[PDB]
This record gives C-alpha cells, sequence and structure tokens, in this order.
C-alpha cells in the first residue's frame, strides 16, 4: 500500500500529531510571544516556499492553456466558466443569507458582552471598487509581479496613490491571458514562445513535487502554532451560534448544492470527484491559501479525475482567482449576525442589496493584504453598520479561513469537470481537425 | 471608406466630442475636485495601459534592431542618426531664443500682476548630470525595469541617494544596444534569442493593435478634463503673448525648418510624409507622451510611408529618448521671458550659455517624475534667476505639453526617413551580401 | 608582448599611478568631503557597471553548470566542494586564533586611547540566524533580485520583518541550484532553456569583455579617492600591531596553508596555478568585492590554468558566495584582540565559542548592508563583549577588505582545481558515456 498513497498517508498522521502536540503544549505549559512565534519557523519555511511557486506557475499555466485553443473554443470554454463561477457564488449567498436569517443568532447574544479584538482599517467603496479596475490593468509589468496599487482620500478632497507589497494576480492574469491569445494566432511565428513557456510549466510542476516531500513537517507546525495562538475557550463558546451557523451554511454548500449540479450535469458519481480531490482538499484546509495549493488542485484533477490539460489550465487559475463560494456565504452570515447583534431590523431592500454586495465584493477581490476584514467593512458600510463591529468576528477568523479555502478549491475542482463535461465536441473537434 | 480609415475618423470624432463636453460641462455645471478626478477615470485607465506596453516593446525593438545589422553598418546609421539629433535641436533652440527676444513679451508684463501656482523643487545642476550618469548605467537590472536614482545634497556635506518609482528607459535602452550588438557577432551561438526577441516583438505589437479599439473612448475623456481643470480664463489672457510666442516658435519649427532639411535630403515632398504620420501627431497631441504613443509612430512609419524596418527598429527609440525639439524651445523662450520679466539685462554671452544649457539639458533629461520643471530651474540657475520664478509658468503646462510631443514625434519621423536616404547604399550591400 | 597582456600591464600602471596620485593630492592639498566625493565619481561609475553583471551571469552560470552534469556527478561533486570549503574557513580560523593568542596585541594598548569611529548597529543573534535561512528560501522570486529580507525585534516582544535593498544572491543561487538539476533530467523536454541560458551565459561574458576596456581609469580613482579619505596617519600607528597580525594571518594563509593542500592532492607546483589567477587577485585587490570579479575569476581560471568548463561553473559561484577564508580569520583577530583590549581573561571554552562562531558566521553571511560589522558584533556577544567595541576597529576597515576579498579569491582558485582533480574519473565516465 506504500509508495502509492505515502503523501496522503504522511499529511494525515502530520495533522493528527500537530493537533495533539498543540493540544498538550498550549495545555501543559505557558509560552511568552516571542516563544510562540519561534515555535511555528518551520510552517513559515513552508509558507514562504509555497508563495515562491506562484508566479511561474500561473503566468506559464495561464499561457500555455489559452494558446493551445483555437480562439473561438476559447472563448466559449471562458464564458462556460464564468456562468458557472457566477451562479454558484450567488447560491452560496443566497443560502448563507436563508439559513443566518433563519437561526437568528443575534438576537439572544448582546453587543456589550462580546469582547473585542485587532483593528479596523479604514475603506472607501467607490475607491476599492475603482482599485480593484486599476489592478486589473497595471502600469509596469514587473512592478505588478510583486506589488498592488491602492489610492487613499486625503485632504476638499484628493486622491492621492501608492504601490504595496504583494504580488497582483489579478493583472498578471488578464495580462497572461491575452498574451496567450495573441501568441496562439501568430501561428509558427510565435512557436518558440509556446515551447519556452511549456517547458517552464513542466519545470515548475517538478519544483512543487520536490517541496512536496517537506510539505508534512511544516504542516505539523502550522497546525500546532494555530492551536497555541488562542489564549482561552470563553469566547468560542460566546461566539457558538454563530460558527455553528457558517458551518453549517459551508457544509450544506459542499455537499449537497455541487454534487447535485455535478450530478446534473455530467451523469457521474460526485463523491468519487471529491475522494480524488481529497488531496488538495487537506492542502486547502491545512496552508489556508487557495493560490499556494494551485500545484495539487492539478495533479490531482489531472492524475486522478482524469480531466483534460486543456480544459484544467485554463479553468483552474481563472477559478482561483474569482471563484470565492465560501467567503461570500461567510460575509453574508456575519453582516446579518452584526444587524441582528444590534437593535436594527432588516428589510427585503436591505436583504437584497447585502446580497447583492456580498456577491460583487467577494467575486471581485482576489488578494489585498487584509482582504476578508475590507470587503466586510465594504458590506457593512452598504447595510449601513459602523466598520468597527469587524472587531467582535476577528477572533474566530483564523480558524474559519480553512474552511472557507476548502470550500472554495471544491469549487473550483467540481467546475473543472462541468466545463470539460461542457465541452465535449469542441475538443473532439478540434483534435481531429 | 470605411473598414480603412475607421481609426482616424474615431479619434477626430472623439477629439470633437470631448472638446464640446468638456466646454458644456464645466460652462453650465460647478464640479468639486474629487468629482472631477472621478470624471476621467477612463483616461487613466487608457494612460496605465499604454504605460504598459513600454518595457517589452522598447527592449525587443532595440534588440531586434541592433542583431540585424553589421556591426559596421551600425556604427554609422547610430553616428547618422546622433549629427542629425543634435543639429535639430540646436536649430530649434536657435530659432526659440531669436523668437522671444524679437518679439518681447515680459517688457510690459509686470512680475507682481501674475499669479503663482504650484511648487519648486530644489535642483542641484551637478547633481543633476552625475544622475543622468548614473542612470545612463544601471546597478540592477531589474531594479530599471520600474526605478530610477537620485542624488540629494544633506549634513560640512554629504550626497546620500535613493530609488524612487519610474521606469528608467535610458539604462534599459543602452544595455538592449550593448546586449544586441554582442549577440549579433556570435552568430548561429546567438540566434536563439534573436528569434526569442523578434517574436516578443511581433506579440506586443499585436496587443497594441488591441488597445487601439479601446483607445478613442479614452481620448474623450482625457481631452474632457483636461478642459475642465481651467479655474478661469483670466491667467491665460494674462499670459497670452507667451503662448503666442512659444506657439509661433513651434507652428514655425515645424512647417519651415523640418520640411526644407527633408526636402534637401531625400528629393520628396515632405507633407505626404507629414501625412501619413498625421495618427500618431493626434495621439502625440491627445495622450501628451512620446514613449506611449512610439507603436503608434511605428505603426505609422513602416505601413505608411513604407520605411525600412531596419532603420525604424533602430533609430525611433533613440529618437524618442533624446531627441526634444519641443522641449529646448519651450525652456529658451521661458527663460527669456522671465529674464525680460524682471529689470535683468541679457548680453550675448548670457543668451550663448542659456541656448547651450537648454540644448543640452533636454537632450540629456529623457524621463524625471518632474522632469520639464528640472531642466526649467536649471537654466534659470544658468542665467541666474531664481528658481521661485517656474510658478508663473506651470498654469499653461498642461496645454502646452501636447504641442510639444507632438513636435518631437514629428521631428523623429522626419529623421528616420533623412537616415533611411542617407543610408541607401549600406542597405542594399548588406541584403546582396 | 603587447596585445597579449595589455590588460595588466595596463592595470598594474592604473594601481601605481592612483597611488601616486593619491599621496601627492593628499598631501599638497586640501579638500572637503563634498570634492572629496566628487573626485571619485569614475570609481563609482565602474562599481556601478560591475554590479550590473552579477545577476545574470550567476543564474546563467549555475543553470547551466548544474543542467550540464548528471544527478550523480552533481551530488558528489557538491559534496567535495562543500567538504572542502568547511574544512578550508575551519582551520583559516584555527590559523587565526593561534596567531592573535600567541602575538597578545591589545595587552600593552590601552581602550582609553583608542578613538572611536561610525555607528554601531543593533543585532539580534538568534533573528541573524533565523533571518538567514529565511533568505536561503525567498518569497517572491522577482523581488529576490533586488531586494532581502530582515526581522527585528518591537514591542512582550514581536518580531516584524520589512524587505530593503540589496541582491539577495543566497536564494538565487538555491533557486538556480534546484531548477538546473530539475531541467537537466527533462532531457528532450528541457533542451531549449538549456540553450537559452547558454547563449545568455556567452552573451554576459562578452560583456564583461567590454567592460575590461574600461576597468584601469576607474581602477586609478578608486584607489586613490581609497587613499585620500583617511584623514591622518596617527590612528594607523594606534593600531599597527593588530594590521600586523591580521595581515599576518592573511599571507600566511595564502602563502603556505593553501598550496600545501593543493600540492597534496593534485601533484603540480601551485605557483604556477597562482600566476595564472594574478589579473583576478588584483582585480579582487582593488574593487574589494568576490561577486564582482567572477567574471575575470572565471576567464583566468578557464584560459589560462586549463581548468574543465563543468567543474569551474559549477564551483566557482558557489565558492564565491560561502567560502570566506579571510573574513573569518579577520573576525577571530579582532574578537580575540577586543577581548585582550579589556581586563578580561579568555579560557579554552570561550575560545572553542569564538572559533565556531566565526567559521559558522562568516560561511552563512553571504551579503548584508552590512555584513562584516553585524557577524562582528554576533561574535563580541559570543564572547559576551559590547557591541560598542566595534567602533575601535572600522577605521581600517576599507584598507583590510581587499586583502580579505583576494584571499577569499584565491582560496575559490585553488579549490576549483582540487575538485577538478577529484573528480577526474567522473569527467572521463560521463564523456565516454
Ligand atoms: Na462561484
Ligand atoms: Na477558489
Ligand atoms: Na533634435
Ligand atoms: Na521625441
Ligand atoms: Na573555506
Ligand atoms: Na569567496
Amino acid at each position: 500500500f506504500l509508495k502509492n498513497n505515502w503523501v496522503l498517508l504522511s499529511t494525515v498522521a502530520a495533522v493528527v500529531l500537530g493537533i495533539t502536540t498543540g493540544v498538550l503544549v498550549r495545555e501543559h505549559s505557558n509560552l511568552s510571544t516571542l516563544e510562540k512565534f519561534y515555535f511555528a519557523f518551520p510552517g513559515e519555511i513552508l509558507m514562504r516556499m509555497l508563495k515562491l511557486i506562484i508566479l511561474p506557475l500561473i503566468i506559464s499555466s495561464m499561457i500555455t492553456g489559452v494558446a493551445a485553443l483555437d480562439s473561438n473554443v476559447s472563448g466559449k470554454i471562458g464564458l462556460r466558466a464564468v456562468v458557472y463561477y457566477f451562479a454558484t457564488t450567488l447560491i452560496a449567498v443566497i443560502l448563507g443569507i436563508v439559513l443566518v436569517v433563519s437561526i437568528k443568532p443575534g438576537v439572544t447574544q448582546k453587543v456589550g458582552e462580546i469582547a473585542r479584538t485587532g483593528s479596523t482599517p479604514e475603506v472607501s467603496t467607490v475607491d476599492a471598487m475603482l482599485d480593484l479596475i486599476r489592478n486589473m490593468f497595471p502600469e509596469n509589468l514587473v512592478q505588478a509581479a510583486f506589488q498592488q496599487y491602492k489610492t487613499k482620500r486625503e485632504e476638499e478632497y484628493k486622491i492621492v496613490g501608492m504601490y504595496s507589497d504583494g504580488i497582483n494576480v489579478l493583472g498578471l492574469i488578464v495580462f497572461a491571458l491575452v498574451f496567450g491569445l495573441v501568441i496562439g494566432k501568430m501561428g509558427e511565428k510565435g512557436q518558440i514562445l509556446v515551447d519556452f513557456f511549456n517547458a517552464l510549466s513542466d519545470a515548475t510542476m517538478k519544483i512543487v513535487q520536490i517541496i512536496m516531500w517537506y510539505m508534512p513537517l511544516g504542516i505539523l507546525f502550522l497546525i500546532a502554532g494555530c492551536i497555541i495562538e488562542v489564549e482561552d475557550w470563553e469566547i468560542f463558546r460566546k461566539l457558538g451560534l454563530y460558527m455553528a451557523t457558517v458551518l453549517t451554511g459551508l457544509a450544506i454548500h459542499s455537499i449537497v448544492i455541487l454534487p447535485l449540479i455535478y450530478f446534473i450535469v455530467v451523469r457521474k458519481n460526485p463523491f468519487r470527484f471529491a475522494m480524488g480531490m481529497a488531496q488538495a482538499l487537506l492542502t486547502a484546509l491545512m496552508i489556508s491559501s487557495s493560490s499556494a495549493t494551485l500545484p495539487v488542485t492539478f495533479r490531482c484533477a489531472e492524475e486522478n479525475n482524469q480531466v483534460d490539460k486543456r480544459i484544467t489550465r485554463f479553468v483552474l487559475p481563472v477559478g482561483a482567482t474569482i471563484n470565492m463560494d465560501g467567503t461570500a456565504l461567510y460575509e453574508a452570515v456575519a453582516a446579518v449576525f452584526i444587524a441582528q447583534l444590534n437593535d436594527l431590523d432588516l428589510g427585503i431592500g436591505q436583504i437584497i442589496t447585502i446580497s447583492i454586495t456580498a456577491t460583487s465584493a467577494s467575486i471581485g477581490a482576489a488578494g489585498v493584504p487584509q482582504a476578508g476584514l475590507v470587503t466586510m467593512v465594504i458590506v457593512l458600510s452598504a447595510v449601513g453598520l459602523p466598520a468597527e463591529d469587524v472587531t467582535l468576528i476577528i477572533a474566530v477568523d483564523c480558524l474559519l479561513d480553512r474552511f472557507r479555502t476548502m470550500v472554495n478549491v471544491l469549487g473550483d475542482a467540481f467546475g473543472t469537470g462541468i466545463v470539460e463535461k461542457l465541452s465535449k465536441k469542441e475538443l473532439e473537434q478540434m483534435d481531429v481537425s
């Protein structure tokens, strides 16, 4: 049985050992902040090693995937993927809103009882959306590989912009799509670039295979340091009903809505598809990042589920960037819970604008130093609530982010198969002629 | 008639509509600073899309152009282009000085009457020239793609340098020329690099062709927001004679001096050459940037005027970087006008040093966050005037910069044809053997 | 005799003329700080031109060298090189410690008599080593080409990290080694990348050949400005015995230890090997940088000593990065001298930990804005001395750094030949089959 499922067994054992070690250490010892930081060093090393891979993999994969297909086939496949992503995000938002409204978690809990943690950023909604469009079209290609643009209102007001660290994934993907479309039409004139980027993609995948050897040791310390950070369980008991509502929404979505759509589109049992993606699901639940787990999702979807490479290389990065089913559900539930916490009544129009803002904000927001907090503030402003109410939820974000990430990865994995089945005729036509 | 001149007709219609919209909006409505900024969003998007193209196009074009020619042919062509650029800049400076001296605009106008706008930077002349030489030879190739070097005097004085945003075009072009010279001599060993950069150049040109579709909508809002910014026309009336002198100099240069030299060198009617470049001229007059309009100039000069690609790819980027006929004329006229504004008499030696400083400063200065203001301050210091007198002219810089840009582009376009005619024998000899 | 040794003769003449000019200028004239800075402009230009070459040369050379060999041959060659580097650094540290202890320079000199210069940085040992491991694995490939990571302790303490300028050579070399290993195994799939990087390496070497023409003029002003900076010779007389001890250690190492090991391993006379590397030795003694002189060492070792390119391309960059025989000897001598300056007795265990800290700190530290000062502070903290005692030695660092650099380059040059002789069978086996 070994030498075939060694990676999965090692990951499971590392997760179990890390949970046990975190519980034992935190319970039977007292550590300072500096010692707690020093305890999680291998996890940080694994984090930066996985971050090192994102740029070459995304660029080469997008260019190769777009360049392989014809222009007409590419347009159709992209349209189907976009429609699927939008529909799934909207359904997730609707389910979240319905659940949080029905359960009514915030009615009993008082605002004064709940403690406050973290700091609230200052957000302008229009400036945030305009910054999103600006980052769609960067000014410098080299700067976009490690930096992003942001505008702030300053003084009777003037807008001033600056650049800060953090890779601009959206602009890079837009440019990679346009470049692959252009070099596909050149034919014999652009073949050398196609070969260059194909070789680069293969090399990056082999490097990821190398990193997979060290992954378990970093995973152990990552989950252990996640457990050690929480000082007390009283806040967890105080936020029990809200976390239960969020987890119920995520579980219902992942177990019912996506498998039902998959079975309706492609007449196959979706649980074998989910079993194929189990390794990527555990990776997403541990690392808690959708872009860093992309090569694992690539490998799972291609080797286990026998999905076509032409569909996968195109679909997976775009889904990793713009498909946020777990996030939008979270935002909606948190917004309505905060509204119920105060003595504020919610009308039908308020629910509608909350849903629209959550759907657009999650899809648009691909990466920001504080992306979730900014989008949560935007939703709260849309409903009219103060931005300072975000502090109430921050205590359990480190715990819920992992489940949100794994839900996003599951959505992308299901979507790749659905789009592959939808465009079965085009692939046959293209390969025969 | 359509489907052949659609781009030109759309650009003309967009310019007319933008002027009309700007006039109507500013006259029949009152807007705040924030609303004025929000009104020009499509123009800013077009700006950053055009800036995204500069780096790959310049690098690939320079490498391909130098690598195609032989070393001896390259040296001759470069020498002819450099001599033409220097001579045209010197003639422009002389014409400017003669005109501003003859008209005497500053005699009547009092210094106290003219209002003051903007902020005056602090400039050291020797430090500025040394920074120019430093930027000729950058320390890092990756950093030079999006940043530039500057030194300031601080304390009995010590020099401290730092890096700020803004692409270092001069250093990139120097390195690209050296690299293309080196890989041309390698022969069979460097062929793969030649193929790589040829394909990159073709892809970049196709991407520019894509951007040309959205250009008109951005142009409309660019010219409209340019018109809306000016608060009142009283300052325009107060600076009427100075603007008239500058426009007279630019028009005389563009209509007489360049066509005469072109007709003398190559026995052809230069107005058909200008008609071929009309699209690039309108692009430069709208965007007001010489580097961003380079692909349009490439396309016009190659498709319409049937200029050789070997000459064009070498000549156009260098001219875009170091040929500043419109700027030097502006600087000279502004300097002498400021001198006439005060009770200061100008001697022959003062005129000579003004002309020399304007010629060297404009040619050397290719790109700086505030390039024109810094060079104007340098010229004022050379004649001995205070740097605070720059504030008087800033009011109409946004209007005059477009005409200066279009004059620079026209000079480059004429120079490419003149150099092509001068080196007709070398091309034939190289292609036969 | 000319046209064959023109570069060497020009360099020697430039060194002599620069020493003469520096002595005459400083003695018969008085210059301000600004004028002293302006006097060394050509040297600074040569400095930045040599820095421009490091990134492409290192990346292409490492990728090409690793990709050429088989995986098993690569592992053996790397292991032999690593063992040689560690052994030579340890021997250098032991010799330094023995010499400084025997001579006893600090017994007579009082602490109060010695003047203090410069500023002492704040260093945390554990944070420094963790930063070294972090820089081994960077987060962004584009950012690693011009920036480095550093963590500081801030407030009951929290760790905050930031990025500052300075190329991350260690992370780039680790990635280049892994990439070359991966693309070597791909075979026919990775051939285009191999060709690309081979051509890039050849082009970079030709560009270095171009820079060699301007090198002498910059060297003259570099050595002249080095001489002019020192205000008085009294401090040199006060630090005479310490400088004599350091120079004795360096000379003994370079003349006895390395040639003896070379002769023992490969039965050849090592002084002809040293004569071959004379040009690189003078380059290192003038520029005082090990990475900037790497192409000169490449050319000397390949053309003059007939060393195999497969061994050289692999060995020389790693040695330039991690082989610091001169530095560790310096650190040990300085530490023990500072200890003798105070009324502090040194035990055997203290000597052992000093030697271990010097050996590990010099090898690990490849490049930092203040690398020597930080490692000296680390050693002083390891022995328990205050970090403020570093100010005593800074006066002669600009003089001693050149000798340290030339010792490092000599060690790398000897190591390449020793490793080539050790792995003679593998090369024959690989080329026959
Ligand atoms: Na979705
Ligand atoms: Na996703
Ligand atoms: Na000119
Ligand atoms: Na120009
Ligand atoms: Na060593
Ligand atoms: Na070295």
